[PDB]
């Protein structure tokens, strides 16, 4: 019963956040088994922000140059390299509390929770989405740069997401933990923003069926819609295209509810049409996005990680 | 910048939390040096919860009917008793894990974090704010109870709620770490309900402050109010008297921003008198009541 945004436990990655420091510059980084990653910004002063060359900075550095601390134990490093925008650490010692893990890429849509670091000491936990214009819609300070994004299958840890910059709005960008970037942006003190944003469908059906399995269901109409005309409508307010996928992928909450996938999204093209006219679903005066039909099963079913 | 609902990092609480099972209850426990704490009505059968006597129940069991398992490992239970609504498990292993930490009772319209576990396992985190009716708007499913709620203070725990109960509407109910419930609830099968609730006062203008220091500033006005003008009209509206005392305890967030309290004031009155007209405050389109002063502090400050 009720139903909250809810971020992963984040146990198995703070006793994977190290601080890392060169020069002038600290921020958090990644310590598994005997390699720290974070981002490669760290080697730049400010400077060099404007328009850094990190392959001819990285050159100029030596392993002395980074001081990696784990709480109060600093970690000696033995070999340094740069892939894309991330910085890896050779360290002398292994994390001895490096959980099973692995290194994945995610889609727009998909969510993950962050653990906002600032000094590598764990301050809070959220959980966000991807958004379709690949930024992602976090709370940062000076000093998180080097904070990972991440979510748990079982005892499984897969890292999605490490922070490197804001962008204007005060929404935020960075890379997977192979240093590509999400989206178009550049690790660089230049003028970047963002596109135009979208709003992720397939989560908005998916956080729909939250709404009914908790009891909320004033929204359901007598209708049906086909996919076409569906699209139609949501075009038309900045929604993301409706797939056959999407469709298939909310099967499972569409026969736990028995309310067929297409009758909800006659539901949504009404909320749209309409409005809500004041009223609210779940506690919120408008449709929430950052739901996935994952997210919604998990926490409806109630699974568990260890 | 940027504003989230964020809760602590939940990993000192995670490396305290196990399995207690009692004939055919399974919950989650709290493994604090060698004590187990968990909700008594681990020891009912469905029949006993009618109007259990708890007392003679425990009487009744031994030792060896409580199953306490950490990962892997079984817990030998060698001692138990009973604490208000908190079973107390004493067992032969000290948890290595525990950390710093102390047993806090709450006040209404402070926040906690919530570590939802199953099986004594993690499930999620999230946070809550202690309702002025003494519920929490939780997310918790059978096989929660035993979960708890915390705040984290450099590196020591305060360990403020243990779940027992849902009741209607969707919301929840528990005790401190002492077994004392928060509000009139009682630990038996007998329909109860969440009294008239009310908003936060506080905190709503603290996270008006939050959206003005993020950017968010369109619902900024010129106009001020006097504290019983405000209080006049808040009040109509279910929102909590707000006293000198909330007024001192946001001079940090005036002071941040430079928007004096009754300036701020002002602009509420308005939000409630005519609503968003479509806007939102920080992705929001209501008021939200679940940040304190402190909270919006700390993410905003980033400690
Ligand atoms: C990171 O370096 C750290 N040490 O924490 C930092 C994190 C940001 C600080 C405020 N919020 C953050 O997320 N990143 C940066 O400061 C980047 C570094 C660049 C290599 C990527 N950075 C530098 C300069 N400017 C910006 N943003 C900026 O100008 O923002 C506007 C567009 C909104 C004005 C930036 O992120
Ligand atoms: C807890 O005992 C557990 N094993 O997890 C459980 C937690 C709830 C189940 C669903 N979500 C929860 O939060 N608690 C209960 O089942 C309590 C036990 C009572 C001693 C306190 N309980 C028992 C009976 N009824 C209710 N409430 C109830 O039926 O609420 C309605 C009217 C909203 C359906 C209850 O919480």
């Amino acid at each position: 019963s009720g139903f909250r945004k809810m971020a992963f436990p984040s146990g198995k990655v703070e006793g994977c956040m190290v601080q890392v420091t060169c020069g002038t510059t600290t921020l958090n980084g990644l310590w598994l088994d005997d390699v720290v990653y974070c981002p490669r910004h760290v080697i730049c002063t400010s400077e060099d922000m404007l328009n850094p060359n990190y392959e001819d900075l990285l050159i100029r550095k030596s392993n002395h140059n980074f001081l990696v601390q784990a709480g109060n134990v600093q970690l000696r490093v033995i070999g340094h390299s740069m892939q894309n925008c991330v910085l890896k650490l050779k360290v002398d010692t292994a994390n001895p509390k490096t959980p099973k893990y692995k290194f994945v890429r995610i889609q727009p849509g998909q969510t993950f929770s962050v653990l906002a670091c600032y000094n590598g000491s764990p301050s809070g936990v959220y959980q966000c989405a991807m958004r379709p214009n690949f930024t992602i819609k976090g709370s940062f300070l000076n000093g998180s740069c080097g904070s990972v994004g991440f979510n748990i299958d079982y005892d499984c840890v897969s890292f999605c997401y490490m922070h490197h910059m804001e962008l204007p709005t005060g929404v935020h960008a960075g890379t997977d933990l192979e240093g590509n970037f999400y989206g178009p942006f550049v690790d660089r003190q230049t003028a970047q923003a963002a596109g135009t944003d979208t709003t992720i469908t397939v989560n908005v059906l998916a956080w729909l069926y939250a709404a009914v399995i908790n009891g909320d269901r004033w929204f359901l109409n007598r209708f049906t819609t086909t996919l076409n005309d569906f699209n139609l409508v949501a075009m038309k307010y900045n929604y993301e295209p409706l797939t056959q996928d999407h469709v298939d992928i909310l099967g499972p909450l569409s026969a736990q509810t028995g309310i067929a996938v297409l009758d909800m999204c006659a539901s949504l093209k009404e909320l749209l049409q309409n409005g809500m006219n004041g009223r609210t679903i779940l506690g919120s005066a408008l449709l929430e996005d950052e739901f996935t039909p994952f997210d919604v099963v998990r926490q409806c079913s109630g699974v568990t990680f260890q």
